[PDB]
């Protein structure tokens, strides 16, 4: 039932971590704590409460649960990345996304907070915020239709798959998004290690609001 309120307060479980991760706090005024409900080998259940004001265009944080227990492999060598997210947001009158964040790198010892590539999956978008880059496609994946956004620079390309209306109860295989990137956008799966897998929320402004993640899970399975 632990409380993570400091800027970088974290919990390290056997399989999952939880991070308050107020990385952009200097960008505005407010407050945010993240709370472990429970963590097991099967899943993690948590919530985060926040109020942020100022610099409407700057992300203030990315509180997240994180899969700690997986081997870094080339994306081409990953058979499946099954994941589930069951969540709700108590106050929708905010500017925020609710999103998976993944990074890949050719360098297996790359910092895990960025990469050569970034894949985000926005399960929920509140307020007229948009991913990095521009929308370049639409795709049907995991039984839903996504706007496919792409942008960044040479040092990091970000693919964002964006749900129109919130998917508060999600199950899918993240590898299908990688496949989409590989088959349709030339993503170099066989020379990029999956180095990070998180789920959480990027607040811009609004609140108080609470994101409750009653259940989150992921694993990275080899063939």
């Amino acid at each position: 039932s632990q409380s993570l309120c400091a800027q970088y307060a974290s919990y390290t479980g056997s399989t999952y971590g939880l991070n308050n991760n107020l990385w952009g706090e200097a960008s505005g005024s407010g407050s945010q704590c993240t709370y472990l409900n429970s963590a097991s080998s099967s899943s993690i259940n948590w919530y985060t409460t926040w109020t942020w004001s100022g610099n409407a265009n700057e992300v203030k944080s990315y509180a997240n649960s994180q899969l700690l227990s997986f081997t870094k492999k080339y994306v081409s060598n990953i058979g499946s990345i099954p994941t589930t997210a069951q969540w709700s947001l108590s106050n929708t009158g905010v500017n925020a996304d609710v999103a998976y964040d993944l990074f890949t790198s050719s360098n297996i010892n790359h910092v895990t907070y960025s990469g050569d590539y970034e894949l985000m999956i926005w399960l929920g978008r509140y307020g007229s915020i948009q991913p990095i880059g521009s929308q370049i496609a639409t795709a049907t994946i995991a039984g839903y239709t996504w706007e496919v956004w792409y942008g960044g620079s040479s040092s990091q390309w970000t693919y964002s798959y964006v749900a129109s209306s919130p998917i508060t109860s999600f199950s899918g295989d993240i590898i299908d998004f990688f496949h989409d990137m590989t088959n349709n956008h030339g993503f170099p799966a066989s020379s990029q290690y999956l180095i990070d897998l998180q789920f959480g929320t990027e607040p811009f402004t609004g609140g108080p609001t609470t994101l409750t993640v009653s259940s989150w899970s992921a694993s990275v399975n080899l063939d």
